């Protein structure tokens, strides 16, 4: 119900078609958090532990040790859904401030927000 | 490439869970054009015409003479999702500048970029 947006939840993204990311997995709360607080749906990035290296400018990397991981993982800012609040079950952990600032930079690149080939 | 972010199609988003927006809807492409050309997948906010108006701050009007709609709608920026580009099916129309900025700020407010509403 009362999720912070840097929570870090397991939900079940499953079903899916294609390329996209389902199974249940660790998600990022990347919502703002009147709608955290209020709204029956929370938006959430995708996590994975498929990789461990950022390849593009989308990627942000979790160091498994730093945080609740069992493996080094990768947050998917291309990998971004609204989900129903049911959908989550246990939270796993929140990210700091640093690594909030990476993840905002990376989902405002997949959004078109902010130029995808500057450094930043 | 396929689809440009602006670009409105019709979209196959069942099933869903909860008081996620479903069916086979109108939906405004959000992705950056990099992803858009290259991904297997496109991220897109969903469309309704359940509502006319936009009351809140993650919501834009779209006016149905102006953009080939039916009947006047409303783009949920609270409501977005990566999807398989095969569940696009086909195009309606493509938004100008003028609406995609009014996007672009709904989709920041959304995300928590910036507030949410003017505080006083």
């Amino acid at each position: 119900m009362i999720v912070k947006r840097g929570d870090v939840y397991f939900a079940d993204l499953s079903p899916v078609v294609g390329s996209e990311q389902g199974g249940v997995r660790p998600v990022l709360v990347i919502q703002n958090d009147i709608g955290n607080r209020f709204s029956p749906t929370v938006i959430v990035a995708a996590i994975t532990a498929q990789i461990q290296k950022a390849k593009l400018p989308t990627h942000v990397e979790i160091d498994a040790k730093k945080y609740g991981f069992e493996r080094d993982s990768v947050i998917l800012l291309e990998q971004i859904r609204t989900i129903d609040k049911q959908r989550l079950t246990d939270k796993i952990t929140h990210l700091d401030e640093v690594m909030m600032i990476r993840v905002d930079e990376a989902l405002q690149i997949s959004l078109g927000l902010i130029d995808f080939l500057e450094h930043h």
